[PDB]
Order: C-alpha cells, then sequence, then structure tokens
C-alpha cells in the first residue's frame, strides 16, 4: 500500500504561498525542539520540589523493577467510563503471563448513582467472576491491582484518595475521600477472598507491565485522547518527599513517578502555539489548562483543520461558492479526518473528495484537496514532534542513552505514519547516524496491557512487601 | 491480544448436545476433505476437455512467466462496480516497480447509460491522468491492461466478448460484444497514445504479479464475497484448444487459466450441504449455481448462523420471550457477524452480548452466547476447509509439492483466525511432519496488487510479443 507522489506543480501560486504560510506556523525545528527538552526537565524537577510545579509527578509507590522472574495468581481491575474489566493474571516468572478476562458494561444510571450503587456493582461482577474460575475457594486472600485512572493523590499505594471525577461521572459521596476502603468493605460483605492491595493509574501500569516482559523499558507513555507518561526515578532525587519515607525505603530505591504532563507549560512560555491553538484553548472546557495536551493529544487534530480551514474559507481562498454549514460547528472533524487523509493513496486525493463529499457535503477541487493532505501531515507531524520532547525529556533528565519507550494509545496505534514520524524526529533532536530505525539507541515499542496485566504485576511487588513487613507509602499512613 | 480459554462447564446438557450435533454437521474430516480433491482435480481435467465441465477453466492467455526482469512504464485500467482505477506501473527489472494510482467514481447514472457513456468516460480519465504524468507526450503509445472482471470469453487476449453483465451494472449494446475495440475508438477520438493490449481477469493478475515478485508462486486465489483460482498448466494438457493454437506456440509453452471454480459441485455430489445451505441455495438469486461459491464466500458465513439460530429458537432451546423480529430477515448478518464474535477476547463475551443487544434487540445468556461463539468457530473453519481444497487439487494435478498460494480478498485480508486454519487444513491433508506454519511445503502469502500492478505486469508480456511478431490467441483471430 504505497506512498503518493504528492506533485503541487497544478496549485495556483495563490495557494503555493498560503500553504508555504502554513509550513512556517507547523514546523517545529531540530533547535526549537532542543529547547522545549531543556525547559521540560526544569519543569520536570519544579515538579519533584517541595515548592511544587506544574507537572504533579506523582509518586506511583512501586519502589522496585519487576525481575521477571515473579510467579503467582492476581486480580487486576480497571475502570474506564462505560465499563469494567475484571483481569486474572498468572505470572509464569519467565518474563511471560496468562490471562483470563471478563468485561461488564456499567449500567449508564449509575454513572449518577450513589457510592454503596457503585462499589456493590463492582463487588457483584468480582464475586461471579471468583466463583467460575475457583468454584471450590482459594487457600489465600487473592492480591488485586485496582486501575483507577481519575484525578486522585496517594499517601501510601493501597489508597486514593479522588481530587475530582472525570470522563461523565458524577456520583457523590466519594469526592474527597479513599475509594479503597469504600470497594474493600463492599467486597467483605459478599465475602469475597479478594484484597486490594493496590491504587494504580494506567500509565504506572504500562510502565510496569512492560518492563516485566521488556527488561529494557525505561518509559511508559499514552498518546490516545489523553496524553500521559510515566518512569522510575530515584528517591534521592524527590525534594518533597524528604523525612516522610521509612527506614526501610532508602536513597537508592526507585520509585515509579505518574507525570501527569498533560499540564506542560500552562503559563506558555515555549510551546509554539498558533493562533487556531489559542482559539481552541479558550473555547475548551477548561480554558488555561492541558496545555501541553491539547498540543499534543489526537482529540485536537480534526479541530486545529477545521479552523485553519474556515480561516482560508473567508480569506476567499478556498470552498469558493460551497455550503460551509456542516465545517462551522465545533468538533465536526474527529481525528479520524487527518487520519483517512494521510492514509489516501491516490494522487487526485478520492478518498479525501469522498469524505468532504459524504460527510460534509462540499466538493472540493483537486488543488484544494492538495491543500488539505498537506495540512494534515503538518499537524500530525507537529503532534508526534511535540510528544517525543517528552520521551527525550525523561531521558536526558535521568541519563538514558539508550531506552525502550513503552506506547499505547489510539494515536499511536492507529494514526498512519506514527511511529515513522516520532522515530525521525528523535533522531533530529539526538543527531544520530544511523540508516535504520530498528537501530536507533532510544526507539518506542509496542506496550503491554496497562490497566489489566500492568496492575496486577503492580499487586504482586505489593504483596511481596506487605507480607515481609515492609512499608508501602508515608510514614504513619 | 489473547485468545479466550472458552470454558463450556456452565453449559446445560441440552445445549451441551444441541452444539455437539452442530460439530457433527459442520466439521470436514481429513478423509472427507481428501475425497472432495480427488473428485476437484476430475472437474479441473474435464474444465480443459473437448467435451466441457462445469468448471469453466478459461485460458487467460499469457503463455510466459515473467522473469522479474522486465522493464518499462505500462498503464492498468481496474473496472469495479462503483468506480476505476487508473494505475501507471514502473518496472524497475528487479523484481520491483512503482506504482501511480487515481481512482473515478463512476457517475450513478452510468450504471444504466449506454455503451457510447461508458467508455467515453473511461476515456475522459485516461486522458485526464495521461496529461498529468506526460504533459509533453511520448515516443511510443503506452501499453495498457484492462482489468474486466465479468464473465466473458476470449479467444485471443486483446479481446473480451462479454456473455453477460454483473455487480448492478445495466448497460445495452455490450453484451455479446467485444469491448476492446469499442474502448479502443473512445481513446483514438481523444486522440490518446495509449493502446489496449489485455484484457484479464483479477485472479489471473493476481498470480502474475505475485509471480513477479515472488518466483515460488504456483497459484492465484481470490476469498473474498467472491470465489476464484488461477494458476499455470501446460498447452499439451489443454484438450479443448489443440488444432486451434499457432505454430510459435508449442507443446511446452505454460498457459495461464481463469478456473472460475465457484461452480465446482453444481450436480451436489461431493460437497457436505446441510439442510442450512439448501435454503440458501433455494433462497438465492440463482439456486442451483455456484456451489462451490455458497460453500466458501464470506458473504455466506452470517447467513448460515442466521437460519442455525432461527431453527434453534422454534425448537425452543434459545431467545425463549425475546424479540426475534429483527433476525427473520434475511442477510441482516453479514461477515461481520462471525467475525467479531470469533474476535471476542472475553470469557462471559461481552462483545457478543454487545453486538446482539445493540444491532438485533436480542438480550442473550452467557450459555447462549458460548454456543453462538462455537457456531461462528465452526462456521468460519468449515469455509476455510472447504477452500483449501481447491488449492490442494490445483497443486495435485500439477505436482506442485512445494508451492507459494498469493492469496487476496476480503476473507483472507480480515477474518480473524483464517490464515490458522487454512495452514491447520493444508496439514490436515498433506501429513506434513512439522512443527511450524511457516516451514510448511505448501503455504498462503499475501498477493501483489492483481488489477492493477498485475494487469501492467500482463500488458508488458504481451507487447513482448506483439512486437517480435508472436501469436496471443487462436489462429485467424
Amino acid at each position: 500500500p504505497p506512498a503518493r507522489k504528492g506533485s503541487m506543480a497544478d496549485v495556483p501560486a495563490n495557494l503555493m504561498e498560503q500553504i508555504h504560510g502554513l509550513e512556517t506556523l507547523f514546523t517545529v525545528s531540530s533547535e526549537k525542539m532542543r529547547s522545549i527538552v531543556k525547559h521540560f526537565i526544569s519543569e520536570l524537577d519544579k515538579g519533584l520540589s517541595k515548592k511544587g510545579g506544574n507537572i504533579p509527578m506523582i509518586p506511583g509507590w512501586v519502589v522496585e523493577y519487576p525481575t521477571g522472574k515473579e510467579t503467582g495468581d492476581f486480580l487486576a481491575l480497571d475502570l474506564g467510563g462505560t465499563n469494567l474489566r475484571v483481569v486474572l493474571v498468572k505470572l509464569g516468572g519467565n518474563h511471560d503471563f496468562d490471562t483470563t478476562q471478563n468485561k461488564y458494561r456499567l449500567p449508564d444510571h449509575l454513572r449518577t448513582g450513589t457510592s454503596e450503587q457503585l462499589w456493590s456493582f463492582i463487588a457483584k461482577c468480582l464475586k461471579e467472576f471468583v466463583d467460575e474460575w475457583y468454584p471450590d475457594g482459594v487457600s489465600e486472600p487473592l492480591p488485586l491491582g485496582f486501575t483507577f485512572s481519575y484525578p486522585a493523590s496517594q499517601k501510601k499505594i493501597n489508597s486514593g484518595v479522588l481530587q475530582r471525577w472525570t470522563k461523565g461521572f458524577d456520583i457523590e459521596g466519594v469526592e474527597g475521600h479513599d475509594v479503597v476502603p469504600m470497594l474493600q468493605e463492599q467486597i467483605e460483605k459478599l465475602n469475597i477472598p479478594i484484597n486490594v492491595v493496590a491504587l494504580i493509574n494506567d500509565t504506572t501500569g504500562t510502565l510496569v507491565a512492560s518492563l516485566y516482559t521488556d527488561p529494557q523499558t525505561k518509559m511508559g507513555i499514552i498518546i490516545g485522547t489523553g496524553v500521559n507518561g510515566a518512569y522510575y526515578d530515584v528517591v534521592s532525587g524527590i525534594e518533597k518527599l524528604e523525612g516522610l519515607l521509612p527506614e526501610d525505603i532508602g536513597p537508592d530505591s526507585p520509585m515509579a513517578i505518574n507525570c501527569e504532563y498533560g499540564s506542560f507549560d500552562n503559563e506558555h512560555l515555549v510551546l509554539p502555539r498558533t493562533k487556531y491553538d489559542v482559539i481552541i484553548d479558550e473555547e475548551s472546557p477548561r480554558p488555561g489548562q492541558q496545555a501541553f495536551e491539547k498540543m499534543t493529544s489526537g482529540y485536537y487534530l480534526g479541530e486545529i483543520m477545521r479552523l485553519v480551514l474556515l480561516d482560508l474559507y473567508d480569506s476567499g481562498f478556498i470552498f469558493k461558492d460551497q455550503d460551509i454549514s456542516k465545517l462551522k460547528e465545533a468538533y465536526v472533524m474527529d481525528t479520524s479526518y487527518p487520519s483517512k487523509i494521510e492514509d489516501d493513496p491516490f494522487e487526485n486525493l478520492e478518498d479525501t473528495d469522498d469524505l468532504f463529499k459524504t460527510n460534509l457535503n462540499i466538493e472540493t477541487t483537486v488543488v484544494e484537496r492538495k491543500l488539505i493532505r498537506k495540512l494534515a501531515e503538518l499537524v500530525g507531524t507537529r503532534a508526534a514532534r511535540l510528544t517525543v520532547c517528552g520521551v527525550s525529556a525523561i531521558c536526558d533528565k535521568r541519563g538514558y542513552k539508550t531506552a525502550h519507550i513503552a506506547a499505547d494509545g489510539s494515536v499511536f496505534n492507529r494514526y498512519p505514519g506514527y511511529k515513522e514520524k516520532a522515530a525521525q524526529a528523535l533522531k533530529d533532536i539526538y543527531n544520530w547516524d544511523v540508516e535504520k530505525m530498528e537501530d536507533h539507541p532510544i526507539q518506542l515499542v509496542a506496550a503491554e496491557d496497562g490497566s489489566g496485566v500492568g496492575a496486577a504485576i503492580i499487586a504482586c511487588l505489593t504483596q511481596k512487601r506487605l507480607a515481609a513487613g515492609k512499608s508501602v507509602g508515608i510514614k504513619g499512613e
């Protein structure tokens, strides 16, 4: 399925010029990337300081590396917006594992229910799952990792004080409380031999699961509709935890960090924001916030194009004597749009013509379509290039010359040519003298299941610590 | 993305029995396959005889193998039901090629237009394409391969007497005539420096393009909504062409054969048809016809399931007190249904529950769903197993111990686990003592572009013959 020649020899000078103007706006220089990486490390350090920063840099309370020799049965719970997964993970102690999965739909009414309703429903699903796979009981309570990818703060791993709800949830009573004991007493009432040892964020889980199978993993990243990264740091580097750690957690113990860097540069000092980005920010549900995410997330790529085109329409360059109505409404163009445009294998760009005609009732000319394809390539390329800046920041802060980056999320998994973009971008930073992307010192690999397999391995490492009498949080709970 | 455990320990004895009854109906034995392959060769021989057979075995008039050292610029035209492709193929003489593609939508009105309307529209697209890539003209008329995947008979390659229209076309004047001169005089009127040298069927093109890149290709197969196979035979084996070939086409010259074996066993003597197949045949647009296709095509897999379930519903086994309305209408379940059911990674089979609930308003129990999954696996497995019977027939007729089979079509490309099924099936026939499917003597590989790149390479081989003064059909045209 080859790439198109993409000739521009028929494009009128007036558009040819507007295209050049857009390349000026959406190109990120090798040196411009290096300046953002420089400031990124500074903001990473600040997040780990006593003062506080804009990147939260939340400790995940995983204090060991998975050796790959861990064995046993462990449960994982993944709570999404619309449904939960229950995963039984069998660790075979050879960088291998076996999974058994159920998925239960959340009744749409539970999103607005109470505390009791939500937790008892999870409990019922859990009992039902356990009675199927352990119909004769267990010799020992099964440890469970709980993926709760929500704004929460942990003073210890078996805890999760919820700051605020997200993704359409609106349950009262839970906001401002530790959610683990609320789940636990619901598990206990149905007399289920499981035990909630750990509550994690999916990115921490992406880091830990991938490290279990791939010993060269130094970072777990998510590029989807949301954006996040997680890496192992050192305790002696975390200034905000000084004098709060117990004696058994030494200065040379590694600490897993849930960065939550989607908020990098909310101050707007480094990131090359265009007037199109500024409108997206000002019209967002939460203006002034999530600056790095809006620049990198896949959710916004289609919206950028919409405004760019709309701006060119007003200047009378494109879609002359056409019905623009549908292009006027916000977020009508999702990620699928630039996705499909970049995939278009034809010179006349017929897939793009079929898209705009069928979905948006706009009839395009070949030259307009060629401009549209250039737009999508640029927008996609900028995103990938601004993303790797975070990979480079974390690798430079910790002194990783060689790294495997575990990657997940719709944009990494499905956005056309994204891996080739990201690789070329990393090459543009470090200036590697290598011909093949396979031989790159730092590269992106497909992550293992973070919210399932990941939460289980964390349950393993925590049960390992609790059984021996080791600490898993700050002193005095 | 692992496979589910698939426990049946909770399934009531009454269903457990109905499942066993279905396995009896849809299983094809190793020996039962071998008996069909035996009869298949017999029917293949018959199609090449003077008498005639049920498998048409149409000569494709390609009389050479692509060496992989062919060079030059060649055009390809692919006429589909809804749109045409125009492909420029640059042969680099090293099992390599470069493509440049346009795709033009057919105006829906042209399907019911006249002869002049259709051919002049193709001509306009062709001129427009040529004026873009050769804006200064050419030193020599460009040869063009024409993919016309329609019921037609060729007495020579640069000809195509159309038997009957298909895929929604209804143009008058074309049916019963040679279509090449009709296209040619339209090309000539617009003064386009192209020359129609060859008209092919896409399966012949799948064979020839794949052989150009992979020297081990012995067969080209299509498993999609339609079914077809093509291989190279020997002229001394074709009894129905004896005394019709010119002197330069010797008894040791290879001949490409468009099998069209979708009609294998319309007599119903060998193929293990159930009562569900019989209803599909009797309610089809063309009853009694395309017997092997109905048993193998992906278009019918969803319909089989529908009738099986509907039959179990009447016997009061499943969907008790449910709204069956939507399941009563024909062809409501397409290939996506068994496709998605087999892909379901969950033990409780939630993707299947979401499918039947959302699309069909049917609420299923776990046990019903487990029966449904067993059904889809069986139906899919039978199809794959009946398909390879044709691969084995062709390989045994020609004495291929080692073969690469070039495969294309939605079922091969997208049906979950289809390659693993087909491989296991071929192993069941020849009883190979090999552990890995990668080391199998006969195996299926992804075909190259048959209707585009394929038609171009055939244009090359035909221009090679015409320029030297060699024959490309029966004597006296």
